[PDB]
């Protein structure tokens, strides 16, 4: 007795190894100067991940907006900075953390989330409260999120103008300008190149948490050495495997006001028939079925092992 696909199928127990919202992560609470904000919690990156605001043209990426200026606009990042935090390239970021010896062996998008935590919003200098951050595999650039809302308590932070590193010797930033809609989570094609990162992506998530979708492969449960489909499916049409992984992603867990994980986070994406397979239990073996590919609303919406 016993399951042989316990170890291989770890990377897919989206409760354990991500253990928060994936549409909308808001799975935490930090207090900044006695007062309470949701923020994202997720262990695991969000590969493809972004935001749509809704009657713009505005990238979500753009910094807030600030200062008040007849038309202004803005998106979710931060706004510039003396000296300029974000957004910060990969090499950039190396090189400006070369005294930290932690830093070296993070890989990309940890380092990323790393630096975006470095910021205290300056009202609460022994608070948790840590902003999440997207990096753009293409451009190999960190953006810090000053808006961690994810679709309009919502978490929308501290109104913070000024903060000061977590790294020593501290040094104090403020914005150059004051700060002053809605909008939704998404996987658009214009995203596929982002990763949405909290502040608790793990070091060894590239180890444990699910990034590429299963070529010739199927999600079933191991029922006494056979293993069994998914009981209870959810199916809709799917033109391809991005549309499939789309819509898993639309129906995930989300903590919108905590799922703690739970939620439709898998999908069996037929490429015969064209149909997505939505499910929320938890897989725990695979099929060896040719017409499959095997997606999570974690994982990357176009690539393959």
């Amino acid at each position: 007795m016993g399951n042989p696909w316990t170890e291989y199928m770890a990377k897919y127990d989206i409760e354990e190894v991500h253990g928060s919202g994936i549409r909308v992560d808001l799975g935490e609470d930090a207090e900044v100067a006695g007062t309470q904000y949701r923020l994202p919690s997720g262990k695991c990156p969000v590969f493809g991940k972004g935001i749509i605001i809704e009657n713009s043209n505005t990238a979500f990426l753009t910094p807030v907006a600030t200062g008040n200026q007849y038309l202004k606009d803005g998106g979710f990042a931060f706004p510039p900075t003396e000296p300029l935090m974000s957004p910060m390239t990969l090499d950039e970021m190396r090189h400006f953390y070369k005294d930290n010896k932690y830093v070296k062996n993070l890989d990309e998008l940890t380092l990323c989330s790393r630096h975006a935590g470095n910021m205290i919003p300056d009202n609460d200098k022994n608070s948790n409260y840590k902003y999440p951050a997207v990096y753009d595999d293409k451009d190999k650039k960190c953006h810090i999120l000053y808006i961690a809302a994810q679709e309009n308590d919502i978490g929308a932070g501290p109104v913070a103008s000024c903060f000061t590193t977590r790294m020593s010797p501290p040094q104090q930033i403020c914005l150059n300008s004051v700060v002053n809609f809605c909008f939704r989570p998404a996987k658009d094609i214009s995203f596929q190149n982002y990763a949405y990162l909290s502040k608790n992506v793990v070091d060894n998530w590239e180890k444990v948490c699910p990034r590429k979708n299963l070529q010739n492969a199927k999600f079933g449960l191991w029922v006494d050495g056979n293993c069994e489909d998914i009981p209870h499916v959810n199916e809709f049409p799917a033109i391809d495997l991005f549309e499939c992984n789309k819509l898993v992603f639309e129906l995930s867990a989300s903590d919108q006001p905590k799922s703690h994980g739970k939620g439709y986070n898998w999908g069996n994406y037929n490429t015969e028939t064209q149909k997505c397979e939505i499910f929320n239990v938890k897989p725990t073996c695979l099929i060896n079925n040719a017409a499959y590919i095997a997606t999570t609303a974690l994982s990357h919406p176009i690539e393959v092992e």
